[PDB]
C-alpha cells in the first residue's frame, strides 16, 4: 500500500456569514486597529450603498476610516503601492477590505508593503512576488491586519492568504501570501452578494469551480481539503445556475457564498494547478478578460491533457469531480471514468454561457510564448503542483487548442 | 427561506501526517522553546519505544527534555497541576504531549496553569473549568505552546482547542479551551497508531464517530464543519472495523487518522452534544470508564431522542448520517429517514462489541441523579447545543434507558 503523507497547513480562520453582517465590520475591526484604510472598488460598493454603510459602522464602533476606492479589476502594483502610501502618510493601522478578489489582494497587498515599509516606502509590493528564482522580500508578522468583507462568491480571498498582483511593466499576474496576509477577520454578507449581476455571478463561480477541482487534483495528499472541495463542486452543480438566473435566490447565493468559502479555505490547504497558472499570464498580458473567463476559456484543453498524461490515482479524483458535476454515478479509477469529467465541466460551461475560445476575448496567437513564459516565471507553484508534467511547449499546445 | 447565520471560527492549524513523522517533533517543538516537558501516559509509549524515540528527537534536536510520564486515563487535577509545578520548577517553555486524548489534555491544562502562574503556583486548572455560572478563570496567550503528537485515532485533541479534566472532588468532567490552548504543531505517526490495540481502536475510532455525528445535528448551521464531519463517518464506515481486525492494515489505520483529524477539525468549528454531556459524567464518576464505551453505551437513547423531539432539518441531518453509515440510500427530512441512523449505529456498535448496557460497565442507578447534575453543571454547552431540549428528568431518563 502507498504510505499516505502530507503537511496541513491553515491560519486561524474567523468566518460571519450572514445577512446584514456587514453590521459588524466596525467593531471587528477596531479589536484591529484604530484608523482603518477602506480599499474598495470605484463604483459598485459606492452604488449600492455599502459604502457607506461600512464607513457608518467603522465610524459608529470609533475607528476612523480614509477611504481608497481606486482598485480596478486584476489590481496592479502602482494601485497596491499608492494604497500603502496613503497608509503611511495617514498612520493607518487596519487594512480594510469590502469588494471582490481584487479588492481584498488590493488590501492584503497593501499591508504587506505598509507593514514592511520605513516612514515613506522603500519598497514595492513586487518585491514580495514570485518571479521566477528571484528570492523574494519575506512576508512577515509585520504585515498589517486584514479585515476582508466580500462581494463576490468567486475568489476565496477572505479566506486565504493570497493576493494577486499584475505588474504592468512585466505583465506578470503572480499570487502569494502567507499566515501573516492571511484576514483576521472574513465578512461574507448575503446582502451584499445577492446584488452580484448574472453575469459577475457566472464568471464568479466558475472561479469557485475551479480552486475546488484544481485543489482536488493538485500533486500530493491533500485529504483536509478534500471534502470542502468535493461539497463545492456539488453546490456549483447544484446553485450556480440559480443564482446566476435569479439574482434574488437566498439559498442559490447561501450555498455559493459557502462554496466559495470551502474554495479558499480548500485552496489555502492545498493549491491551484495548471488552469490557474495558464490564467494569470491571460489576465496579465489582457488586464480586461476576467480571471474566471480566462480560466473557462483554457478549462477543456488542459484537464483533457491532464487525464491523458494521468495516472489512476489521479483519475479517480476527475471521476469524483465528474460525480460531484452530475456527469456520471459511479466513481472510478480508469481514464474513462475521468474522462467523463471533461464532459460535465462542458455542461456546466455552456449552462453559465462561458464556453468561448480566446479569440473571442481578444487573445491573439502572437501572444502564446509570452504567455507561457509568463506562467512559468510567475506561477510556478502552479505547474509544480499540476498532476502531470507540462513542458513549456505542452502548454503552448495548451493555449492554441484554447484558441 | 430561512436564512442561514453561523460563525465560524477555526485556531491555525499544522498538521504532520505520515509514518516516521515523530522524527519531526524534535525541530518543531524547537522553534516554540528550547526546555520542553514531555506529557505521556504511563507504559505504552515507553514499551513501544517511542518514548525513548521522542527524547532522542527532541534532544537530538537540542531540546532539554523533563519527562513527566505520569497521565492516566480521564486525567485529573491533580495531574494537571502537579505537572505544572514541575513546569515551574524546572523552568520549561514549551509543552509537549505524546499520547492519547489523556495526555494531550493533560498538556494543554499544565499549559495553562503553567502560563498564567507566578513562581511557584496559586492558580488551579479547575480555576479555569466551567463549573455552573461559577465565572471561570480567563484562558489567554499566556498559555505555553502545546506541542501535539497523538497515539489514539480517536479524540481528536490534537487539532482542537480542549481539555477534558476530572475533579476528583466533584467528579466534574467538563472541557474547556480556546484559541491559546490550540496545539501549535500536530504530529500524526501512522507508526505509533498502529500499535493501539484491536479494543482501544474500537473504543478511540467511536470516539471519531461519536464527535462528528453530534458536531452536523448541534443546533444551528455550522457549514465548514460538515463536509469534514459526514467524510468522517463515512470513513468510519469503511475502515474502522478494518483497523479493529487487522491493525497492521496500514490504509485502514491512515483513513482512520485522517477522520480522526477532520473530527477534531469539525468538533473545534461545531461542538459536542447531549452525548458528550452525558457521557462525561459517567467518566467522572466511575474513572476506570472509557470516554468512548460511555458514550457508546448511551448513544441509542440519545439518538431516539433526539429523532423523536426532532424537526425536518434535524432529521434531515440524522438521514445523512445514516446513508454514510451504510443503513439507507436516499437522504430525506423526515422522522423515518432519520430513524435509519438509529439502525446504522446499532450496526456499528455490534460491529465493535460495544454495545453494552451501562449495567455492564459497572454503573449503577443510585448515580443517576448525580450524573445528571454532572451534565448541567460541567458540560452546560453540550445539553444548549443539542437540537432539542432536555429537562434534567429528560436526562435521568435517558440514563435510566441505557441501564
Ligand atoms: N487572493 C486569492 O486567493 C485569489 C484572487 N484572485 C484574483 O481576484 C480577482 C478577481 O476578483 P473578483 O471577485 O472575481 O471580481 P473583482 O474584485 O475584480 O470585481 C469585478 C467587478 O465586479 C464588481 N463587483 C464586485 N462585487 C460586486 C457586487 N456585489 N455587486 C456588483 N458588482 C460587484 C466590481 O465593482 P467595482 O469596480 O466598484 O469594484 C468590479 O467592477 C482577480 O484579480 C483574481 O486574479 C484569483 O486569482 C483567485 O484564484 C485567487
Ligand atoms: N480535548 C478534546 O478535544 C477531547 C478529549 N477527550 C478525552 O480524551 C481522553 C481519552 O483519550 P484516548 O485517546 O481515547 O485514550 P487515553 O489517552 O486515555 O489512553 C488510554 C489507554 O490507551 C494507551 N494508548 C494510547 N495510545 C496507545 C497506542 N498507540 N498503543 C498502545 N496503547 C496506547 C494508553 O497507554 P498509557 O497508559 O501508557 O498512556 C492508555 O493506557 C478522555 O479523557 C476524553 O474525555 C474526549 O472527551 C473528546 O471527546 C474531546
Ligand atoms: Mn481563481
Ligand atoms: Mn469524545
Amino acid at each position: 500500500h502507498m504510505r499516505m503523507e502530507f503537511r496541513h497547513n491553515l491560519p486561524s480562520s474567523d468566518i460571519i456569514f450572514g445577512s446584514g453582517t456587514l453590521e459588524k465590520i466596525g467593531e471587528e475591526t477596531k479589536k484591529w486597529g484604530d484608523k482603518a484604510i477602506l480599499v474598495t472598488g470605484k463604483s459598485n460598493m459606492k452604488k449600492l450603498g455599502f459604502l457607506a454603510d461600512a464607513i457608518d459602522y467603522l465610524e459608529s464602533a470609533g475607528v476612523e476610516t480614509v477611504h481608497y476606492g481606486e482598485i480596478e479589476p486584476n489590481p496592479t502594483t502602482t494601485v497596491v503601492d499608492e494604497g500603502a502610501e496613503i497608509v503611511l502618510e495617514e498612520g493607518c493601522d487596519v487594512v480594510v477590505a469590502l469588494g471582490g478578489g481584487s479588492s481584498m489582494d488590493a488590501a492584503k497587498g497593501i499591508a504587506m508593503v505598509a507593514g514592511h515599509s520605513a516612514e515613506e516606502r522603500d519598497i514595492s509590493v513586487w518585491d514580495f512576488a514570485p518571479e521566477g528564482d528571484k528570492e523574494t522580500k519575506p512576508i512577515t508578522e509585520k504585515t498589517l491586519p486584514v479585515i476582508a468583507a466580500t462581494s463576490t462568491s468567486g475568489t476565496g480571498s477572505h479566506v486565504t492568504p493570497y493576493a494577486v498582483i499584475t505588474n504592468p511593466e512585466t505583465k506578470g499576474k503572480p499570487g502569494f501570501g502567507n499566515k501573516h496576509s492571511f484576514p483576521k477577520v472574513s465578512i461574507v454578507d448575503i446582502d451584499i452578494l445577492k446584488e452580484m449581476p448574472p453575469r459577475l455571478t457566472a464568471i464568479t463561480g466558475y472561479d469557485v469551480f475551479s480552486h475546488v477541482s484544481e485543489n482536488l487534483t493538485a500533486k500530493g495528499d491533500h485529504p483536509t481539503a478534500d471534502p470542502l472541495a468535493i461539497r463545492a463542486i456539488e453546490y456549483v452543480t447544484e446553485y450556480l445556475l440559480r443564482a446566476v438566473e435569479d439574482g434574488e435566490d437566498i439559498k442559490a447565493r447561501e450555498k455559493m457564498a459557502v462554496a466559495d468559502t470551502y474554495a479558499g479555505l480548500s485552496n489555502t490547504i492545498s493549491g491551484t494547478t495548471l488552469r490557474h497558472a495558464m490564467a494569470h499570464p491571460i489576465s496579465g498580458y489582457y488586464p480586461d478578460i476576467s480571471h474566471g473567463q480566462a480560466l473557462a476559456s483554457i478549462s477543456v484543453p488542459i484537464m483533457e491533457h491532464n487525464i491523458e498524461n494521468g495516472d489512476e490515482k489521479t483519475w479517480e479524483r476527475y471521476s469524483r469531480i465528474a460525480v460531484a458535476l452530475d456527469a456520471s454515478k459511479p466513481v472510478d479509477n480508469t481514464r474513462q471514468a475521468a474522462s467523463k469529467a471533461v464532459d460535465g465541466l462542458k455542461n456546466l460551461l455552456r449552462s453559465l454561457d462561458l464556453d468561448k475560445p480566446l479569440s473571442e476575448l481578444g487573445v491573439e496567437e502572437e501572444k502564446i510564448p509570452e504567455m507561457t513564459e509568463g506562467a512559468f516565471i510567475y506561477m510556478g507553484g502552479g505547474i509544480e503542483a499540476n498532476p502531470v508534467d507540462v513542458s513549456k511547449e505542452d502548454v503552448k499546445e495548451i493555449f492554441r487548442k484554447s484558441l
